[PDB]
């Protein structure tokens, strides 16, 4: 809901593969949380990722699991690098 386009820039099976692990326990984890991970743009590893929490639930457990799950990406997939926060509040 915003422009409406079904299917991405041409998937491939680098897409797919972290598609995959992002649907596997990722995004349907994530909204257990609080927060909703959709992965949209992938550039110099950096998987551009629109996510949102505010529920912090301690920070030692963010940067255990928070953090921890960016490793599961990488461990698994060598192609991405690093993860963002794309479309967030952020002017100044």
């Amino acid at each position: 809901g915003s422009s409406g386009s079904s299917g991405s820039e041409e998937d491939d099976e680098v897409v797919a593969m972290i598609k995959e692990l992002l649907d596997t326990r990722i995004r349907p984890t994530v909204q257990e949380d609080g927060g909703d991970v959709i992965y949209r743009g992938f550039e110099d590893g950096i998987v551009r990722l629109k996510l949102q929490g505010s529920c912090t639930s301690c920070p030692s457990s963010i940067i255990t699991l928070k953090s921890g799950i960016q490793n599961m990406l990488q461990f698994y997939i060598p192609e991405v690098e690093g993860v963002e926060q794309v479309s967030g509040p952020s002017s100044g």
